């Protein structure tokens, strides 16, 4: 299991709270959360409560500022713990309902354009080892979490589109 420490203020100060399980409302404990520390496991922070807004992928390490975990927007009133770390297999599909060209990955892909021509995914099948799609390559944009399941559209993970640049697998071992 994962275990992080979130601090209402940066540099790990002010009020602090340790979460070892999925949460939908941290407002009562944290009013901001400008920094975080991940001891183990992969955690995701949501700008909105009940995971209803933007998400930030966090991994084992120390973050003294939000902008470090890709915090595009301060705040953060909820957080979830990402399960799965065994095998990592996923089958991205061009069109919805697993239609059109398909490609399967089993590791990190910094540059999809090298493995899959299409620059967007409108569906995918995650068998194991949750994944994290990135709008662009070199992981420097938006990020979406794909838990183990069956996706037939991009709206499943609440996305503005399908545009995909890269993808990684979530590991709690590291």
């Amino acid at each position: 299991q994962g275990k992080i420490t979130l601090y209402e203020d940066r540099g790990f100060q002010g009020r602090h709270y340790e979460c070892s399980s999925d949460h939908t409302n941290l407002q009562p404990y944290l009013s901001r959360c400008n920094s975080a520390r991940v001891d183990s496991g992969c955690w995701m922070l949501y700008e909105q409560p009940n995971y209803s807004g933007l998400q930030y992928f966090l991994r084992r390490g120390d973050y003294a500022d939000h902008q470090q975990w890709m915090g595009l927007s301060d705040s953060v009133r909820s957080c979830r713990l990402i399960p799965h770390s065994g095998s990592h297999r996923i089958r991205l599909y061009e069109r919805e309902d697993y239609r059109g060209q398909m490609i399967e990955f089993t590791e990190d892909c910094s540059c999809l354009q090298d493995r899959f021509r299409f620059n967007e995914i409108h569906s995918l099948n995650v068998l194991e080892g949750s994944w994290v799609l990135y709008e662009l390559s070199n992981y420097r944009g938006r990020q979406y979490l794909l838990m183990p399941g069956d996706y037939r559209r991009y709206q499943d993970w609440g996305a503005t589109n399908a545009r995909v640049g890269s993808l990684r697998r979530v590991i709690d071992f590291s």
